[PDB]
């Protein structure tokens, strides 16, 4: 899918952390926002259109969602034990990375 | 396979991907190259066989195929949405990322 | 698993790779810790327990992780091809990349 | 999923049909709807949460999906054989069969 | 397929069963009329086709595709018991339902 | 198999619900459930064994199973979120649908 | 499941087997008994609950279930080659064995 | 199979054995006679066809086959680390246990 | 794997039964045990090496995995219901059955 | 099936190709047109029933078999490719290779 | 396996399908000499050893085998149906294949 | 792919078998070319474009490549008995079937 709606399934998944009482809710959610950054990573945003594939500005691209990545399979982790308070926490830790690649490329 | 059978792989579909008219011949050797790429992520060329696996030689040389392998995850979600002219054209944009290669390790 | 039975696992795999006589032993043992080492690549030390996700101490983590996969990926490709002594040769070398991260997080 | 988040999919997938301009984005886009709906057609309204499941009111609220479903499953049909502008004619029809439930059970 | 394609399946698997002697050509046969009943529930027929898909046309049309569904289901099941005349005289009583069919949207 | 033997199975499954104390059980009962009810919703009772297949009480018949389908859909739904007591309860409701069905057919 | 509910499937089976009069019912029925005789082999009766699991009773018991394996998996033996009256005549000595369990630990 | 054609799986199989000059003709050869073993441990022997399912007659005809099995397994286990000798000389060591059996009940 | 390796399986897993706070990590390790047990069932003791295969020693020691295999089959069926402290004072109970082998054999 | 509804299929399927206006349509038609030549080629003609099948006249009939194997085999090569006119013309090429297996055998 | 292993095949469930009374034990037989004729197809024997791999030895050789599948799939197909009488008839005619390669090249 | 690529796989994977030194090399490469042979039996050549289908010419061209494939898996056969040395000497001879045919169609 486009790069617009892999940011329309990271927003909604995460708004169903917060409000959800039982592990397989969360459990869920985690599993969806996984498989929608991974196919994100390759992508070209409309601010660095004009750019050569090989710029600093798309490495440095690049290197912010394999950050996020490691976050959502961190927190995912925790959901399978059956840990729902230490994951909607962990969750919430993941709005950190995407203000500080919001500031430069949105 | 080899390092060696590897760019033998690399070198024949793309230049069957700039003589191609359908979508399909297209989708198909952007396969074939993705599969080649992560087979020769892991490998040592001959020029770097008598440094250790920590060196910052073999750290530029695994990081630069994958810068390669963004490259053509990218084409290949081109060719599924049967834009043929957008992904020969971003094909040929990943001959300076195999130059760059060539004049440290090859 | 927990960080510390995926330490289990590569140190229990890796001193059955020394004592081997044949191809099987050591193609088996090296696949083991190639599933323990991307299993450990997201979670968190304990001395790092009070950082942020974002810092400078977890992206050297992660960095030290990327470099045991590579090395245990280029050994198992001689393991396919019936060559023990030089797959057990690469996997005396492993020792030296695991010595680096205890000296900063263990 | 909730009846929420069926409403959610059904809703934003939708809208990317409209604006689509190949056959990929729109065969993809109404195969997410066909698992929407067979997931909520069970579920109870809020408004008819006092109510018991064999009511008249429960009888025409799973007539109401079941024919939602049937008019998902004749768009898809025209979307495999790359008949972009009449499949997107064809979902643009199912907002009068999704504002009469509107005025009934929302 | 098309509408008319499904028919020529329920046609000539039909006239099969009347002629056959063992109880795998009569289990084959009601397998592809199950499958061409089940594509052809969703259509809409030409003499129909200037209507608005919630019609009471189009709402007698599905409901007579779903009852003959439930007749070859049961049918099926005494072919797999390998009771050939039970099953061969069900399959001839499937005539009066696609009689009804024909004299109003054919 | 039979007509007999599938309300055997729906018999002995809803009485293990109202005793069990974990939410595996549940969850494994409901399962059975499903399928009994899917198998026989083609078949034909013994006391509309000389109607033809076409008939009002045949039309009744397999209305009342497809009622009976989406309540176990909507208990097995509660029943994988892990709300035990909210299943139990509505699996009792169940009883309501299988008295009106024995007033006319059994 | 428990050790009840698999006497509820071993005896309501056993009794659909004398009335058959296909190979398809029989051969049907005796697949769940293999199943529900296997789940129980390894289970501890009411009767035996405050014995250790290494007791000469509960070696027996154990001894008990595995020669109930071997008849059903005898009579099923005859029922893949369509003998009918054998397979039948195969489960009615099947009764031997579980009236001698029944006395020492039921 | 039969009882026979089991047999003359196992008598076969074990004179390619002691022929064999590699490794795969031993590898593959244990794994018929392994699946040959389990469908005969179940079977009735025709000297035994009068005496009840319950006999020790039955009880030490498949305590024999079930010490066959555990040596095929041990065998399998030295071919697959590409022991060919050792193998060879384990299936040598299989025809003192099918002497012993044939002295009672062939 | 060896005789030792799969005792290397059984240790380690079992001192994380006793530690375990969730029923994911009982469940997960109870079935690593299983596994490494049935391997070993067929293997040949250093202290039994020159004896034949058809020993009474080497049928004491066969018969004893067979009594482990059965008592971590029923602690797996504890742990599949959410009952963690059943199932961890059922493994508890295992060390006598693994004191006797010990005294015996190794 | 037998020959007479695999000609059944090779006839009917060979009128949609001619008729069709998209790629999904040849392309489907196609796969049925090989599978129904595959089951044929080992048939017995009812001009053939008396002679030995070691003739040479049933070596003629199914050496033309198997050349129109091959002309329906390079007719789905085309429609992959999304030649649609391409394919259309290969298999109107059909009819001289069935012509001339008309005059001699049926 | 080797030539004279797929020779041990063929006769042997070659003498099953003579004294076999049901359809099972015919249609089991008559799909192991299907995939011992496919393997020995492209074998070598031992009085053409000497000759290149182009010969007219070589060619016919092939022939042979190739005609021998076409009328074991042919009795395969009469099996299915249940036709027993005919299935092994078909197998009889065999014969006269085999004796006719046997004095050339055995 | 096209015949030309087919005719690239054939040739690269070749000149891989004269270097090897490994049984997994050679087995590796032998199932490319027995792929590429497969694709390439049904296709046109240039030089005989302006032909029929059922030309002596495109019966001559498909008997070349049958040949081909018989021998790729005869030397195939010996490359999973890890005999290295004849199965290289085997794809030596496989020059001469490809000689004969360039120097007709090529
Ligand atoms: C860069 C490394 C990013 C990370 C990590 C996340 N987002 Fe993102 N976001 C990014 C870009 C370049 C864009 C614009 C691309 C475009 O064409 O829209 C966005 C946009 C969004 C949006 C707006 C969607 C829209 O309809 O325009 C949303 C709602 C959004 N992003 C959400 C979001 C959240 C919550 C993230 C953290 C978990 C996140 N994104 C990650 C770049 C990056
Ligand atoms: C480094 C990061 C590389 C990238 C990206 C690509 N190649 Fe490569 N190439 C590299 C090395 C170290 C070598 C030598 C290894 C050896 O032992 O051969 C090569 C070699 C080639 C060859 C020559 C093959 C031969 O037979 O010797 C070719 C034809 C080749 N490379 C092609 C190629 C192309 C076109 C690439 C861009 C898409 C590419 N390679 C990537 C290092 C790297
Ligand atoms: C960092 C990048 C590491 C690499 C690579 C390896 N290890 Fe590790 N090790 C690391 C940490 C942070 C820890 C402590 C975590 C904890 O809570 O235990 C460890 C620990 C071990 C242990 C001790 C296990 C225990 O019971 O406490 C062992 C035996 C061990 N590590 C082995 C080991 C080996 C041999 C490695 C090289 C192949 C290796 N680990 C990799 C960090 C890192
Ligand atoms: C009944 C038979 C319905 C059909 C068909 C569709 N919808 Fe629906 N919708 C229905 C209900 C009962 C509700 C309220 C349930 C709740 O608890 O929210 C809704 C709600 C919506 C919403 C609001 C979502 C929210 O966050 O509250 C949307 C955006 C929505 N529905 C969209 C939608 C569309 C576009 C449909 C046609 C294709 C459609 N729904 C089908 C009942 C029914
Ligand atoms: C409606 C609920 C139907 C049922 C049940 C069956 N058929 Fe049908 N049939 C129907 C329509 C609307 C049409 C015309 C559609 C078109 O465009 O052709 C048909 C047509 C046929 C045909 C003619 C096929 C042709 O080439 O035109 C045949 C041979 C046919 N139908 C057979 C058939 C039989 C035997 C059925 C009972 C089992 C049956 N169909 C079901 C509507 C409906
Ligand atoms: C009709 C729409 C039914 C629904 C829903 C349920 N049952 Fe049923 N039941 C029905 C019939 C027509 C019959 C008689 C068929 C026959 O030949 O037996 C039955 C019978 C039973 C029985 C008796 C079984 C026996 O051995 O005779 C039982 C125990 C039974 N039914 C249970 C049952 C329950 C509890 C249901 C609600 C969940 C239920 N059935 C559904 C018709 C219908
Ligand atoms: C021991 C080795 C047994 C064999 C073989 C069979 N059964 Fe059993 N049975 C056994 C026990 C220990 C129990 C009591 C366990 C409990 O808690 O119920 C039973 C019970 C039954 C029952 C009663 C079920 C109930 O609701 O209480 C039935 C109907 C039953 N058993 C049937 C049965 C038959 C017919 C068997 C032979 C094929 C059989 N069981 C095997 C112990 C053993
Ligand atoms: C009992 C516990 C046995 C073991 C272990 C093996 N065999 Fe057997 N064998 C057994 C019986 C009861 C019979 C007669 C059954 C019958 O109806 O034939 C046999 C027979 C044979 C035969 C003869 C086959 C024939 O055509 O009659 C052979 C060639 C044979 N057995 C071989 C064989 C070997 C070599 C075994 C050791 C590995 C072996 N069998 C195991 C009983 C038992
Ligand atoms: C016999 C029937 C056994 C059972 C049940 C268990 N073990 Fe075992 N154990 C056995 C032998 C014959 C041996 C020696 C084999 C060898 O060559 O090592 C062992 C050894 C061990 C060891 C030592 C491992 C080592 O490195 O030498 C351990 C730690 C061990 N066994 C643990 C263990 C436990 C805890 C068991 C109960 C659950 C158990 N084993 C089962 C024989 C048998
Ligand atoms: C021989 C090598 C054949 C090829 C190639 C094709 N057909 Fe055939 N056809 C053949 C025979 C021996 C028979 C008679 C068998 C019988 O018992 O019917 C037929 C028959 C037909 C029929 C008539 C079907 C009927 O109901 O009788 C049709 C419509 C038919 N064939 C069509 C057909 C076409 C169009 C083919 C070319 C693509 C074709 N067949 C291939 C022998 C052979
Ligand atoms: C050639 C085209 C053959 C066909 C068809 C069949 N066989 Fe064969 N047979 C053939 C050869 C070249 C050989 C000798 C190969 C060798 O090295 O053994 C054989 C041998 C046999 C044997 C002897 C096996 C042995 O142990 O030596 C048997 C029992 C045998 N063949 C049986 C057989 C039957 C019954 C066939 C018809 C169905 C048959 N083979 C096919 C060549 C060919
Ligand atoms: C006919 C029966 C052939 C066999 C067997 C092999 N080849 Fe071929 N080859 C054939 C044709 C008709 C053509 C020309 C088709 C075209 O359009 O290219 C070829 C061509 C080649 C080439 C040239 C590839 C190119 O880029 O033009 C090569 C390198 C080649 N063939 C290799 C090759 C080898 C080594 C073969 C033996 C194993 C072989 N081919 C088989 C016809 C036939
Ligand atoms: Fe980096
Ligand atoms: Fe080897
Ligand atoms: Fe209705
Ligand atoms: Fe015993
Ligand atoms: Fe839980
Ligand atoms: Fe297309
Ligand atoms: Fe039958
Ligand atoms: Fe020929
Ligand atoms: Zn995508
Ligand atoms: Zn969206
Ligand atoms: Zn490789
Ligand atoms: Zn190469
Ligand atoms: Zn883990
Ligand atoms: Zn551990
Ligand atoms: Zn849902
Ligand atoms: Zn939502
Ligand atoms: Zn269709
Ligand atoms: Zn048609
Ligand atoms: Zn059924
Ligand atoms: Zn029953
Ligand atoms: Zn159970
Ligand atoms: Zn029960
Ligand atoms: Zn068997
Ligand atoms: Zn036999
Ligand atoms: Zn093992
Ligand atoms: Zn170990
Ligand atoms: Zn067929
Ligand atoms: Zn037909
Ligand atoms: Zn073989
Ligand atoms: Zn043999
Ligand atoms: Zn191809
Ligand atoms: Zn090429």
């Amino acid at each position: 899918a486009d790069l617009e709606h892999n940011m329309h399934t990271l927003n909604d998944n995460l708004k169903h952390i917060e409000k959800a009482d039982n592990a397989t809710t969360v459990k869920d959610a985690l599993t969806k926002m996984q498989a929608a950054a991974q196919d994100a990573w390759s992508a070209t945003p409309p601010k660095l259109e004009d750019k050569s594939p090989d710029s600093p500005e798309m490495s440095d691209f690049r290197c912010g969602f394999w950050e996020l990545i490691g976050q959502i399979n961190a927190a995912l982790h925790l959901a399978k034990q059956c840990k729902v308070k230490e994951a909607q926490a962990a969750a919430e830790q993941l709005k950190t990375t995407c203000n500080a690649c919001h500031q430069k490329y949105r």
